[PDB]
């Protein structure tokens, strides 16, 4: 069916783009909206309303480019916005070796049911946040299984 194919394409697009960016240590921050509206953070970014593709995600996060400075927010079947703000967690439990992208991913995860993916520009490690929890430096298998569980409904 249609939504099936879209959600699997979304997963593939996330997996391909973060693999590309992780090998090159390109920082990335991708938040996927679910039941909780994120329109109030979409409004802070540059509106794209674009089809989802691994290629567009990669191009967005290229450093020192107009769209890279913040978060991509995916809503339904579109890349809604780029360079968006996400709220920074105040948690002192988040390791000090992790940067602003991780703290923003943790922050949005505390106030929405979104699923947020981080690529670290320091390590290339991929992490995910959900419900105020951080899954740090996930494997490709782990990333795949989590995206399947959380994004295919
Ligand atoms: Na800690
Ligand atoms: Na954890």
């Amino acid at each position: 069916s249609r939504i099936e194919r879209e959600q699997h394409h979304l997963i593939e697009s996330i997996e391909k783009s973060t693999q590309y960016m992780a090998k090159r240590r390109i920082g990335a921050l991708i938040s996927v909206a679910r039941d909780t509206g994120m329109d109030d953070y979409i409004e802070t970014g540059i509106p794209l309303n674009a089809k989802i593709s691994s290629q567009l995600l990669i191009n967005i996060f290229i450093p020192n480019t107009p769209l890279h400075d913040g978060a991509v927010i995916i809503k339904g079947n579109e890349i809604a916005s780029a360079a968006s703000y996400l709220p920074l967690s105040d948690s002192p439990f988040l390791s000090k070796e992790l940067g602003t992208r991780h703290r923003a991913a943790l922050g949005i995860s505390e106030v929405t049911d979104s699923i947020t993916i981080v690529v670290s520009e320091e390590t290339g490690g991929i992490s995910l946040t959900k419900g105020g929890e951080l899954f740090r430096d996930v494997s490709e298998e782990e990333l795949h299984k989590i995206l399947l569980k959380e994004l295919v409904t």
